[PDB]
């Protein structure tokens, strides 16, 4: 790989601040040599500086943790990716032909209930932030809508898919998703900054606060740090750090978290766009210099995450900006992957 470009990373973070991120940071684990940069504030009201050890909400990076648990259950003979969801969760979906593989790759057609919840950014956040939902509650909210396409037919990202994922984990194991994440992933990899505390609203330890950008241009930011994330759960509620997401995606890609067979299934790409694929709870992004990287993005209120590793896991990068609903910042933070994997122009 090219050398990571720290001057480029510095410029990405500085641009993100200029576009409304209170703080932005990145950590690269380059085959045992660390790069770490941060700019701005973890708490914009107290002025406390952001750092690469601050914990944060990783949003949809949680889908990869859910997918790893499910794929270990496939290795254990407890789950068949081509069986119907309703085989394990009887009566759950209106179509008994929607399969586990289709849910995990967003080809199921299930409508994403979060498009109803967040049609208005700040009112929607205020509506869900202190709610506790069951898994079934969120499925029922999706099922009020029809499906959007035939099973397996079309990629359509939907949080509903990884609500089904959490239901499958709990039904087939008899344990909570927190217990399964802890025993299968967090403890074996010693991810000491990684937690699943739903429905608790506190982020353990020193953390970046999240700042939700309102829909009104120029409007005051909303502190969105403390919320249940119950509207996402196994689709979005993990808390972690840049070092722990680097360790997780490096372990995944280097073959430490499941059989080779199941990692290959995880990397069967469905097209997302001309430079992106989606596997089983896993994203592929194709970078300008002809390198592809593997991992997941996250976007929970107040936090944008990118966590991606090279194909063999030897270089991993995690970047965080503590705002959301700010597409300038989201697009800018993606450039950390270019600087960290493609290096200087
Ligand atoms: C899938 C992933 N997150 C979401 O689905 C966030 C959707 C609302 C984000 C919100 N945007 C809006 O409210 C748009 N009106 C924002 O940018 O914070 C997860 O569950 O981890």
């Amino acid at each position: 790989l090219p050398a990571p470009d720290d001057t480029g990373l510095q410029a990405v973070l500085h641009t993100a601040l200029s576009q409304g991120a209170p703080g932005a940071m990145v950590r690269v684990d380059d085959n045992g040599t660390i790069h770490q940069l941060s700019e701005g504030v973890a708490d914009r009201a107290t002025g406390r500086a952001i750092t690469t050890t601050d914990r944060f909400r990783v949003g949809s990076v949680t889908k990869s943790f859910s997918a790893v648990v499910l794929l270990q259950l496939v290795d254990e003979g407890k789950l068949d990716l081509d069986a119907s969801v309703n085989t394990y969760l009887p009566g759950l979906l209106p179509d008994d032909r929607i399969t586990v593989r289709q849910v995990m790759s967003h080809r199921s057609g299930l409508y994403d209930y979060t498009n109803d919840m967040f049609a208005q950014t700040v009112p929607g956040f205020e509506s869900v932030r202190n709610k506790v939902f069951s898994y079934q509650d969120l499925i029922t909210l999706s099922l009020k809508h029809g499906v959007t396409n035939a099973p397996g037919a079309a990629y359509s990202y939907s949080n509903t898919n990884f609500v089904v994922a959490g239901m499958l984990i709990e039904k087939l194991t008899g344990h909570s998703v927190a217990t399964e994440y802890q025993n299968r992933i967090f403890t074996p990899l010693n991810l000491t900054d990684t937690f699943y505390v739903h429905p608790d609203t506190v982020i353990p330890g020193t953390h970046a606060n999240g700042y939700l950008t309102p829909d009104e241009a120029g409007g005051a930011l909303v502190d969105s740090t403390e919320q249940t994330v119950s509207w996402a759960q196994s689709a979005g509620a993990v808390i972690s750090s840049t070092q722990d997401l680097d360790t997780f995606f490096s372990a995944l890609m280097s073959g430490q978290l499941m059989s080779a067979a199941q990692l290959a299934q995880m990397q069967q790409w469905t097209t997302v766009n001309s430079t992106q694929g989606y596997g089983l709870g896993l994203r592929r992004r194709d970078l300008s210099c002809g390198i592809s990287v593997y991992g997941h993005t996250g976007t929970v209120q107040g936090y944008y995450t990118y966590a991606f590793a090279s194909k063999d896991g030897k270089r991993s990068v995690t970047a965080l900006a503590n705002t959301s609903n700010n597409v300038n910042v989201l697009n800018t933070m993606a450039r950390t992957l270019e600087s960290a994997f493609c290096g200087k122009p």
